[PDB]
């Protein structure tokens, strides 16, 4: 279905958002 | 539908966050 | 739709979000 | 109707995070 | 219902990290 | 419902996020 | 159900997020 696949695309930009994070975190120490 | 446009532009929304995401990554390495 | 439109309203505040992260990532660079 | 105000609550609550990353944004320039 | 009330539970959590979000706005100009 | 309570899960990802950010604000101070 | 399910992606992402954050906060004090 169109809505869960719009959800679907909203999980994988948050997992897009959690790779950038951990490179920060990464990058701190 | 209107509510899966709209979910997916929350997506889009989350993807501008994580491009700018991945710039301050960037910019602390 | 009003369901629609609240939703609308959740990623134009993410876009809010976004254009403040990219300060952010213009002030580290 | 209740799912429509509980998700314009969300997009507030979004809006004070943006209120505050700009404050942010501030500080750092 | 469940569901509004579920989503009014996000709303909430999201107030809960503005408001660490202007603690950290605070410490950064203190 | 399975709906209801995979939003709960959000919620609960998000107060541990919150959490999170109150550590931080505490090592800033 | 599939919409159930999409939604407990976005829950997963959220907590990978906030392991990451975790590690901010301890980088910060470590």
């Amino acid at each position: 279905g169109e809505i869960a696949k719009a959800l679907r695309e909203i999980a994988k930009a948050l997992r897009e958002i959690a790779w950038a994070h951990r490179e920060i975190a990464k990058a701190l120490r």
